[PDB]
């Protein structure tokens, strides 16, 4: 569906446009330009589709119409006669001149057989990875790092720049050379501070992504050690290192068997088997598979070959295709966040600018009857638009969070993107990782279960207390561990159960000799005779050991408990050992047996521990079973219940066993004991019959939905109308690709849910992204994509971000009303003063801009959240009848003190009329300002004051000491300059009133409008809600959550 189309003109006529826009820079383009699609679309200058610069390709979803535009350019290069690549959205779509085709790279998959890969078991000649270079580029992930130049292009395309940089310049224009400084000043460190993060986050992340490691390729001519990096090639073959090794490309291993950490693919630390794809005749990709493939970014932990000379693999992607850097696209062509606040206060903004041209019309025709020079009439009709649209406004909203982040950093969550604090506020679903974030990231040894008897007996609490005898010996000497300085280095689990006893480990052949924790309440320091390792076939490790008793030795070996059980003799075996096993595998108890046989052999000689490996293994007892299991963590409880008392949902997102997520979610508390849990598997349509929904109930002594990511896949494609019914009713996703984990967070947000996802990252890094709040739990990798990173190492960070962010939000809400009120009751005083050919003076206006808007702005966002969260939400629509009620309302009172003040002046009988010849500068002093000036100065110090709510959100108003002092000393200031005739009065430009009566009746005014003001404020905040549910008791929520909630209430999907 994605239209495609062909580029060229006349070199004059480029020229031409870019003599319009591009000497312009684009500025002025967008200050005349709502949206840039009409001039996209032919700006450039069409041609045939066979040769091109650029392609303008619009996608289009046929269901929704979503047209989206793009521009990419046509990459030419010579294999030996020159192929034509387009780098389109990251990936290569590879254009065929000889057929005029389009082919996507990874087109080369056609199903290729399980036997097609076998075939090109060895790598092809010079020529073949010469051109196969060529169509898939360098086995690389380039994260692009743009110039200063490119950055501040898109930066300083913001409108609120352009009309910031029209104001600056009207500002040294008409001569208010001191404010005009301070609102460029704070722009230029606002963009400077822009482009430095910018450019830092792709650094650090073009840092993190690069991966630089040398690699034999497999050729008879071509098989050497270390022969490139990034030269390795989507059919070319390759050596599986002996030993550890971190793999460049996607491949599947054609002989041998390895042992991987897929840490980067699903976030489980335990190792992965990983055998030799088997020689498939029919035609089948690996893709579907997926089980005899190692990705690029795992780890191959141990590789062994047995069939062949060494472990020996063949690529199947590279670069961009690989799912690292499937990853690396996600985290990269961001969408942008969708706020209903920072929309409708635009609108707002956009609705001040036609208020504004209404103003000059008026400010034209009376100044215009009042006889001014056309000079004057342009610099002022242009400074009331000024004047009206606040051009500060940007940098006091941003003030807000500047607090709110300095408290964080104090609080131990390092945030930057500020701004994305306020998102905090609106928060409606927090998303969570399992492994390292909800849970321990260790497995701990939980208990030892005896079986004392034929049948299994019950579980041991404290591995520390030990049954003195063989269990004691067997715990402390069943040791893989090898011996390092003041450390025992090896695998945690091993170490765990070591650690756990409290034994400490330091003859001919005597290795790794075992003593205890240095207490007696048997201290029987012991030596191992013979260690045999954990072979991933086996499934069994081994350790002949000997006490200092004169004694026959007893060979413990350590297995998978099934494989313990077929050695173990069946008098050994209980009937009871399946439930067991089965039981603590339902729990998440890992289960791995240790067993004991009898050895007739004389100690200390080689010969007599020297046996064959399956031999010794062959028959045993089973001295006991060991359980192992992640402990949630101390503070995970509590959190999750303040989250779920809050209304706030928990939807855990994990890449482990489904089995494991049920019972944590249970542990949790996102699924309460009263709480009934669905697991729904869908069934993919494999023989061609369509995809089964089913949905199965689990028994425990708010219905909520528990899904896997295979099933996720089959709903998100093959039940598309069912996938919104899952998303609003679904608490636990596991098994989830790193692709699926951002995908949840995608579906989650465009049914209205404001979403944050809490993890300790290289699998949800996409997930952290896409989350409008990204919380970190790591330093590394986590840490550089999340806009929020904790050190807390806890869930505990979530509910501080919540509060800080519905402080931000509410503080955010009273400064722009501030910023509106202050514009407004500015833009009425100018006007007032207009009508009588009078201006506020210069200083005048410097006194309300500088000194009294910066001191309330700085001072009212200092206020701290609220102790506890509560039930209510702050507020996201600033375009709304609550708030603009509040803003008409108030102006109304403000116009009324300003109308009858100036009118009771002019009643007054001490009153002598202005020039009105001379200019509104050159009337420097006159009653008529004096007046309006006085009056409107307490004005917005009172308006500061009301709009500042407090209680729900913020602590009390009452606490704020400083802005409570900052608005006393300011109303000293102004209270001084209208009541004694001061100095001051000369640089304000003020005439002293004689009738001390009429000043008195002045202040009057003011302390009517101070107690008027705040009584509005509070009979409005106390009575509209109640009045909104008398107008429409019907009214029904438009986010789409709600609606499939209702829904749902009504009839019950997957009943
Ligand atoms: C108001 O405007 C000015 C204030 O300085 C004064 O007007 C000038 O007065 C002188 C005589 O003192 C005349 O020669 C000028 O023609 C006046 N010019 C203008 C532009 O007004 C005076 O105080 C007031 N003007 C009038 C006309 O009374
Ligand atoms: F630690 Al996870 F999905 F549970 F990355
Ligand atoms: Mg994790």
């Amino acid at each position: 569906s994605v239209r495609l189309s062909g580029y060229c003109g006349s070199p004059w006529r480029v020229i031409g446009y870019h003599v319009v826009v591009w000497m312009m820079a684009g500025i002025p383009l967008l200050l005349f330009r709502w949206k840039p699609l009409w001039g996209v679309r032919l700006r450039l200058r069409p041609c045939n589709l066979a040769h091109a610069e650029t392609l303008v390709i619009e996608i289009r979803d046929k269901e929704d119409s979503s047209w989206q535009l793009f521009t990419v350019q046509v990459q030419t290069e010579a294999i030996g006669r020159v192929l034509r690549y387009y780098l389109f959205q990251g990936q290569r779509y590879i254009w065929i001149e000889t057929q005029q085709a389009f082919y996507q790279v990874s087109l080369l998959d056609h199903g290729r057989s399980c036997d097609d890969v076998h075939r090109s078991r060895h790598g092809l000649s010079l020529q073949d990875q010469m051109v196969r270079k060529a169509i898939y580029g360098p086995n690389v992930i380039s994260i692009p790092v743009k110039s200063y130049p490119q950055l501040l292009v898109d930066e300083a395309l913001n409108p609120y720049y352009g009309f910031q940089a029209f104001s600056i310049a009207l500002w040294l224009a008409d001569h208010y050379y001191w404010y005009a400084l301070c609102i460029f000043l704070i722009s230029s460190i606002s963009i400077c501070l822009s482009l430095y993060k910018t450019r830092k986050q792709s650094q650090t992340l073009r840092d993190m992504v690069k991966l630089s490691m040398r690699v034999c390729v497999c050729r008879p001519g071509g098989e050497e050690e270390w022969v490139d990096s990034s030269e390795l090639v989507p059919g070319d073959c390759l050596v599986l290192p002996q030993e550890g090794g971190l793999m460049p490309c996607d491949a599947a291993l054609v002989a041998g068997e390895c042992m991987v950490n897929e840490s980067s693919l699903t976030g489980e630390s335990i190792p992965v088997l990983k055998t030799a794809l088997p020689e498939g005749l029919g035609p089948y990709c690996a893709e579907t598979h997926r089980r005899h493939t190692l990705f690029c970014g795992t780890l191959i932990l141990q590789a062994r070959a047995y069939v062949g000379p060494h472990v020996l693999a063949v690529v199947t992607r590279t670069g961009f295709c690989t799912a690292k850097g499937g990853l690396v696209s996600s985290i990269l062509h961001p969408r942008p966040i969708n706020f209903k606040f920072y929309k409708h206060s635009m609108k707002f903004v956009a609705a001040l600018s036609v208020l504004a041209l209404l103003g000059t019309i008026y400010s034209i025709f009376i100044l215009y009857r009042n006889r001014v020079p056309l000079n004057e009439i342009v610099i002022r009709a242009l400074d009331l638009v000024t004047v009206v649209v606040p051009p500060a406004l940007p940098a006091a909203m941003t003030v807000c969070t500047l607090y709110a982040q300095s408290r964080l950093r104090r609080q131990g969550i390092f945030c930057i993107h500020p701004l994305r604090i306020n998102l905090g506020g609106k928060l409606q679903l927090v998303c969570f990782d399992k492994t390292g974030t909800l849970t321990e990231d260790g497995l701990d040894v939980m208990g030892v279960v005896p079986l004392k008897g034929q049948a299994f007996l019950p579980l041991v609490p404290e591995p520390r207390r030990l049954p003195v005898g063989p269990l004691l010996r067997a715990l402390a000497t069943c040791h893989a561990l090898s011996r390092l300085q003041d450390t025992p280095v090896g695998d945690p689990m091993d170490l765990k159960m070591v650690e756990s006893t409290g034994w400490v480990l330091e003859g001919t052949q005597v290795l790794a000799v075992m003593r205890p924790p240095l207490w007696e309440p048997p201290p029987v320091p012991v030596s191992v005779l013979h260690r045999f390792p954990f072979s991933s076939a086996l499934q069994r490790m081994s350790v002949v050991v000997a006490w200092p008793g004169a004694t026959q030795p007893e060979a413990y070996v350590k297995g998978s408990p099934e494989l313990v059980a077929g050695l173990c003799n069946p008098e050994t075996v209980p009937t009871d050992f399946a439930q067991m096993l089965q039981s603590y595998t339902a729990a998440g108890y890992r289960v791995v047996a240790l067993a004991s046989k009898p050895l007739p052999t004389v100690p200390s000689l080689e010969a007599a521990q020297q046996l064959t490996r399956d031999t010794v293994e062959g028959d045993l007892s089973l001295l006991g079973l060991l359980v192992m299991r992640n402990l949630l963590k101390p503070q995970t409880t509590p959190v999750i219940q303040a989250l779920r008392r809050t209304r706030i949902r928990a939807v855990m997102v994990t890449g482990d066993n489904l089995q494991t997520a049920v019972t944590v979610a249970r542990g949790c508390g996102m699924v309460a004991p009263q709480e009934h849990l669905i697991i729904v598997h869908a069934t993919h349509p494999e023989r061609g019959q369509p995809a089964s929904l089913e949905f199965l109930p689990m028994e425990s002594p708010s219905r909520h939905l528990a899904l896997s990511g295979p099933t996720f896949g089959i709903i998100v494609k093959h039940f598309p109308k069912l996938l919104p019914k899952v998303l609003v009713q679904g608490t636990v996703f596991a098994r989830m690709a790193p692709e699926q984990k951002t995908e949840l967070v995608c579906e989650l947000q465009k049914l209205q849910y404001c979403v944050g996802m809490c993890g300790d990252g290289a699998n949800d890094c996409g997930a952290l992204k896409a989350a409008d709040v990204g919380i970190s739990l790591s330093q590394a990798e986590a840490s550089v994509v999340s806009p929020f990173t904790s050190s807390m190492a806890s869930i505990e960070c979530v509910p501080m971000v919540i509060r800080e962010g519905r402080c931000s939000l509410d503080t955010s809400f009273s400064v722009f009303k501030y910023m509106a009120l202050y514009s407004l009751t500015q833009f009425i005083s100018v006007l007032i003063l207009y009508t009588i050919n009078t201006n506020l003076g210069d200083l005048q206006f410097l006194a309300i801009d500088l000194v009294i808007t910066t001191t309330v702005a700085v001072l009212m966002s200092r206020t701290g959240p609220a102790l506890v969260l509560g039930r209510v939400r702050p507020p996201g629509a600033l375009l709304s009848v609550p708030v603009l009620s509040s803003l008409l309302l108030q102006m109304v009172l403000v116009t009324g003190v300003q109308l009858g003040g100036y009118f009771l002046t002019l009643a007054q009988p001490w009153f002598v009329p202005l020039n009105r010849t001379v200019a509104a500068p050159d009337n420097l002093p006159n009653y008529e300002n004096t007046v309006v000036f006085s009056l409107s100065s307490f004005q917005y110090l009172i308006l500061a004051a009301a709009v500042s709510k407090g209680a729900p959100f913020r602590r009390p108003l009452y606490t704020n000491v400083p802005f409570l002092v900052a608005l006393a000393l300011l109303s000293s200031v102004l209270v001084g300059l209208v009541l004694v005739p001061g100095l001051l009065q000369g640089p304000l430009a003020l005439r002293n009133i004689t009738d001390t009566g009429f000043k008195l009746l002045l202040l009057g005014l003011v302390t009517l409008n101070f107690v008027g003001a705040f009584m509005l404020e509070s009979v409005l905040d106390q009575c509209l809600p109640a009045c909104l549910r008398r107008l429409r008791p019907k009214r029904a929520s438009k986010k789409r959550f709600k609606q499939l909630e209702r829904e749902l209430a009504e009839q019950p999907w997957p009943p």
